Formats: C-alpha cells, structure tokens, sequence
C-alpha cells in the first residue's frame, strides 16, 4: 500500500472550529469530506465539509491552511488529483466523520491517502486519525474515496463580486423567516445601489432590507474580523438573482454562529449569491471559511 | 506495549444483534461497555454494554459467548482481571462505541486489551476494531479502561429463582404505561402463587395482572425460545419486592424489542426483580442475553 498524500493539522488547530462544525451539523451529515490539493501552493491543502442546503446551494465547511501542519504529496504533480474527497457519513457507521474531526478534545488530527501498488492512478483510499487530549485515545478511520468532483471551493474563483451587503442578526433571522415561509418557492432577490436596498420576493409574498453604504468598492469589504454588527454594504452594481427560497433560508442560518459570525451576502455579476459566514472580532482567529453558494433556481 | 487479552466475533455474529442494540441505545449510550472474564470456563467471554435504568436498575445487554470465534487470555489467572471496563461513550469522542460495535454492516469485530511493560497487575487500554462488508472500511478505536467493577452480569448468582412469569405484549405495556405513571414513586410487586396473579402498587395506584400457571418449576421454564407470548408463569413462592417505578418502566420498555422479545419477570427469594428479554422464536438465534435488575428501592 502506498501513501498519495499526508496531510496533518495543527495541535487544536480543528478543535477550536467545534462549536462551529455544531452549529453546522445537521446540514454536513449528508454530505461529504473534501481536500482540495487544488490550492496546494496557493496558501496550502484546503480541508473542508462540503455539502447541499435547500433546492440549489452548495455549502463550503472550510478550514484556512493556517491549521495544516505539515502537507506531504507523494505523487508526481501530474498525477494527483485537483481534489479527494470522501463521504462525512462512514460507510455503514453510525458515525459523522465530520464530528469526530472538529471535536474539542482531538490534539492532533490528520488524513493519509492510499493507493494499491498496482493498477490505479489516482488515491483510492483515506485514512482520518484523531489523537485525543488524554494522550492515551486514539481513533482511526478507513474509508473508500468517491468518484472525484472538482473542488466545491472552486466554483466562484471566475465570478465578478459586484458588491456584499452584511445582515445585522436581527435582520438576517428576520430574512431568514421569511425565507422558510416561502416554502419550496423562488427568491427574486434584488441589489438597488440607488435605493440603498435589498429585495426579496416569492409570489406576491415581498420584503425590503435597507443598508448603510460604505464609501469603498466590495473587494475592500468585510476584508478583516467584523467588529459590528449593522446593516451595511458595498455595492457597485444593480442585479437580480433567482435562488430557492429554502436554499436562502439554510444559508441565512449556518453563517449566523451564535457568539460567532453573522450572515454577508455577497452577490456576483452573474445571478449567482454567496452567503458568507463574516467573523466576529470576537469569535478570534478561527481557521474558518463557511460559505454556502446559492445557484441559480428556475421557479 | 504488551498485549493482556485478545477477543475476536465471528464473522458478522454482532451484526445481528444491531436492531435490538438501537432499541435499547438511548439507555446504554451513557453506560460502559465490558468484558465478564469469569465466564470463559463457562462457554466463553461474554461482552455487555452495561448501564442504569432508573433510579434502582441495572441494564446488562450480553452477547451469548457462541458469538465468538477467538479468546486469547496471554495473563496468568492470578493476574487476569473478573472483567474489564470502558466507556460505551468513547472519551472526547461523538460516537458511543457499542453503535458502532454492534453495525450491521460490521464483517468482523474484535477487542484487544493491552498495559504497560511496566506498574499494572491489569489491562489498562483497549482498542476496539471494526472490519466492514465493502472489504475496505475499517475502524480503530483506543481508549483507557475504567478503575475495575465487577462483572455486572454476575450481581444475580447466589440469589435463587422462586419464580417467572411471561408478559405478552399488550400485557407487558400495560405494566410499563402503568408504571410511568407512577412517575417517581415507588413500587410494591407481589407474586402470589395462590391467586396465580401478579400485583403492583404505588401509593392509591394498582394494578392486578393474571397469569396461566405452567406445571413446572422456576429454573425449568422458558429454557428455550418462546413460540408463543402469553402471560403464564412459572411460580413457587410469595413474595414482595419493593422497585422504582421508573427502573421497572425502562426495564419493561428494553425487553419488549418489537417483534423480537417479550418482556419475563424473574423473582428472587430476597426480594430482588431481573426483567429479562425472552426471544421469540419469530427472531433467529440472536447470542443476546439483555436483562434489567430491579434493585431494592425505599419509599
Ligand atoms: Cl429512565
Ligand atoms: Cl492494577
């Protein structure tokens, strides 16, 4: 059996994403554990639970490469791959891989892939270990890889950011209501640099958020910790997206981490949506990059 | 590292025992999981996840010892431990051990006990293996042992059978239902084999229950499957026991796996009450010997 690629984190690096992966939980069990070696010598490996939120969103659980301690490819560029990536829900198991990784008690926690020495070009295997603070428990987990997929966190690198606006909490929950009372229905959401306002609609159901400007381009928005929480935004452009009204809603949810981050919707030229997960200062350093992208959904 | 114990489960025996463990892994996901040693001589180790029902119960989920395949002790019998302990809940991990131990999907399942070179008349770590069906996954898992206790499933073998008595289903819930009801208190049971009837008290509540008596004595019935499920019971003595109601619903509720076990009531001369889980022979030949002891209880 021989090793692809090693990848190891820093002590505690993932333990202090815990409550964050929590709060994240429910929507990641179905989904799935992704590397991206994609971005190798771009930052470093990229660690992230990637999986589906409503009709059409694709959510980004990803760790910043500040965490990885030591990254090791053993395969000739040319044949390792853009990204593995492994299903968060063993196979059979009653256990989320997902849950154990970005437990608060793992000292140090790491992913070795495998291939047989024959036939087969690409990783066919994973294996997670997860050294606890005890110094004494461990736990090793062996899992089959999946037929690959790009890497989810590589879908906007060619989109054109014309603007993000932040969610005070009381407004995003707001939002976030009104998008599950629309049930499985569109959201014709609309950005007016002139009026300063957001927009939303599903049927002759409506509802209007304003937002304080900030004399800069979004490219030079929320580019650090947010240190408050008001309802504010960098827009440069007008535009109108068509999302699923679920997807919104579970969006809108998963980026507001209690004590943590609040919701930034960042909106592309194109009608594609990010909601963003926006750091408190607060909440300090966490190695956290939680994005859920909202396609486009025909009603 | 020097390996004390070695225990390995014939292939898929545990498996299917996985229904009947999620019937019951709400109350044993907070107990231990462990190993009885005494009963090698006896037919073989017998593994139990053990926890408490209750206020005044004792849950044993045993696995009959023709389930497994392979038992190395490498200890002399002087230094070898009764039994030896861990957490069902792995620590600082998510996932209770026996979920996963009893998996379905599990092809094979096995234990190893280890300690140090060095100060350790006993074992002081285990590490628990799962190997899947896809013939790729697998799980290790290592933790510490737990300061020794006896082997839970040893409390009963000086108490003597005065009697048992079979509960069908729609009885058997009566009793429960009953018995929540009682919520906190306390409950009188008494066995009158001349009224052939069981009867329970909590304060003003009652409850009478008859029973088909068996021309048999106590350790004579329901040696084998039961066919059928009909409340009859083979009785020889009075007798009063004082239980927690609450013990004595969980007790009932743990034995009544649907559509595998009916709930038998074993009285002992000093007073004591062990639910027991008979299997219908509808089930196969489950190796599973779950059992809830019914402790003294005060008002
Ligand atoms: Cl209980
Ligand atoms: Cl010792």
């Amino acid at each position: 059996m021989e090793t692809t690629q090693t990848l190891r984190f820093k002590t505690k690096a993932l333990a202090v994403l815990s409550k964050c992966y929590d709060h994240a939980q429910t929507h990641l069990k179905g989904g799935v554990l992704q590397v991206n070696l994609l971005s190798v010598n771009y930052g470093g490996p990229r660690l992230a639970a990637v999986a589906n939120a409503g009709t059409a969103g694709l959510i980004s659980f990803e760790v910043s490469p500040d965490a990885v301690a030591e990254w090791q490819n053993h395969q000739s560029p040319e044949e390792a791959p853009a990204a593995v990536s492994f299903r968060n829900l063993a196979y059979g198991r009653t256990c989320v891989l997902g849950k154990e990784l970005f437990g608060s008690a793992v000292e140090q926690a790491s992913l070795q892939f495998y291939k047989r020495p024959q036939g087969g070009s690409r990783p066919e295997f994973v294996k997670l270990t997860m050294e606890y603070d005890d110094k004494v428990s461990k736990s090793h987990h062996t899992c089959a890889l999946m037929p690959y997929m790009p890497p989810a966190s590589d879908r906007l690198r060619n989109e054109q950011m014309i603007g993000q606006v932040l969610l005070m909490p009381k407004t995003a929950s707001s939002l976030q209501k009104w998008a599950r009372q629309q049930g499985s229905g569109g959201v014709k959401v609309t950005l007016n640099p002139d009026l300063y306002v957001t927009t939303y609609t599903s049927g002759e159901a409506c509802l209007t958020l304003d937002y304080k400007p900030l004399s800069v381009g979004p490219y030079e928005a929320f580019t650090g910790p947010v240190a408050k929480a008001q309802d504010v935004g960098a827009v440069e452009a007008h535009v109108v997206c068509s999302v699923a009204a679920d997807s919104l809603a579970a969006a809108l949810s998963l980026c507001r981490i209690p004590a943590v981050s609040v919701p930034i919707l960042r909106f592309y030229r194109s009608g594609i949506i990010a909601v963003v997960a926006g750091l408190l200062t607060s909440a300090g350093d966490l190695p956290l990059d939680l994005s859920v992208i909202l396609f486009n959904h025909a009603s």
